[PDB]
């Protein structure tokens, strides 16, 4: 399922306060890294250049940016900053077919308290639960638990420092990697549902900034 990738604008608009945690992690910094002189001595360690301008390096702005290679994705060619650092779709898949539904849902339930499957909202490419994605960046090197691991290889991994040795079951709960969760009113309800949604949305902090 490949629909095309927009960048961060209407996902923001609509859930200012996720957007608001998401640009202090570090995914939204994620092509400063790439700049000359910045983060230097992690650059040495794994043999890079800390001196190099890498930001517009083929075999790195992969990574650090929303859907590389895919319809509607960052290029080097034309930058576009909604699409750089590794977005919202970057975790939760190109929505320019599922966003549409998001309004809809919302107008739908405000107006009479209708919900909607969470089914319908993957058919249309939304991801419930986004490890392949992770993976694609983070366990990009031979000798990792993921299969399919070609060139540009993920230069930090476990043998150039054991910080990076990605577990998801830990990673995704932590909200300084990914972002604050903030509490839903469950327009949308059944499966696929993500496993740690309930935990979540359980101990999310109370909503905020109007729909
Ligand atoms: C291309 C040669 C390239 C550069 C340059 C680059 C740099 C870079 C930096 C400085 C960091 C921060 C390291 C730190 O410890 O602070 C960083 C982090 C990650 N990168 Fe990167 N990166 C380049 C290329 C790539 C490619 C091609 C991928 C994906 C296959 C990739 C992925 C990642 C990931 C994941 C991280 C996070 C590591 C962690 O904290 O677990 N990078 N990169
Ligand atoms: C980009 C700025 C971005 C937005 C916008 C966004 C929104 C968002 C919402 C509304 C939720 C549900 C409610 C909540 O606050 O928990 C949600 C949930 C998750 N997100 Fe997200 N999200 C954005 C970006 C990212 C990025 C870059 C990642 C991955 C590093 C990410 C991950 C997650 C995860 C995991 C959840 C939990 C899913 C669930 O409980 O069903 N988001 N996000
Ligand atoms: C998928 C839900 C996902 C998880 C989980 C995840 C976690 C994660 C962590 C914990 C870090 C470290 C942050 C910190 O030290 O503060 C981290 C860092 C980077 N990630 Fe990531 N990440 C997930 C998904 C993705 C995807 C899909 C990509 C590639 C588009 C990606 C890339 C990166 C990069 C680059 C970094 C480093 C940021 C920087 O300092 O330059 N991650 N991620
Ligand atoms: C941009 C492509 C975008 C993303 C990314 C995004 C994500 C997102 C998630 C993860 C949820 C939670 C779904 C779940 O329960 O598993 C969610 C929910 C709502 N969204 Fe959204 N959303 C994106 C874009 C938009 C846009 C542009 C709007 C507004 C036109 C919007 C609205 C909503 C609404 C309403 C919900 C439900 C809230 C609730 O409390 O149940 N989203 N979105």
């Amino acid at each position: 399922a490949d629909a095309p990738f927009e960048g961060r604008k209407k996902c923001s608009s609509c859930h200012k306060a996720q957007a608001q945690s998401w640009k202090d992690t570090a995914h939204a910094k994620a092509m400063e890294s790439l700049k000359p002189n910045v983060k230097k001595e992690a650059k040495q360690k794994a043999k890079l250049d800390p001196a190099k301008d890498y930001t517009q390096d083929k075999d790195c702005v992969g990574c650090h940016v929303d859907g590389f290679g895919q319809k509607g994705g960052y290029t080097i060619e034309s930058p576009k900053p909604m699409l750089t650092g590794v977005g919202c779709e970057s975790c939760h898949g190109p929505g320019r077919n599922f966003r549409g539904d998001h309004r809809k849902s919302g107008q739908a339930f405000e107006k009479s308290g209708k919900k909607t499957p969470r089914k319908d909202l993957a058919k249309k490419g939304q991801d419930f639960h986004f490890e392949e994605r992770c993976s694609a960046c983070h366990l990009n090197y031979e000798g990792s638990p993921w299969k399919g691991a070609k060139a540009p290889y993920t230069p930090f991994t476990p043998e150039v420092d054991a910080k990076y040795t990605f577990k998801f079951d830990e990673m995704v709960k932590e909200v300084k990697a990914m972002h604050e969760h903030y509490k839903l009113e469950g327009v949308f309800e059944g499966e696929p549902k993500f496993k740690f949604h309930d935990e979540f949305q359980a101990s999310a902090k109370p909503a905020k900034k109007g729909k």
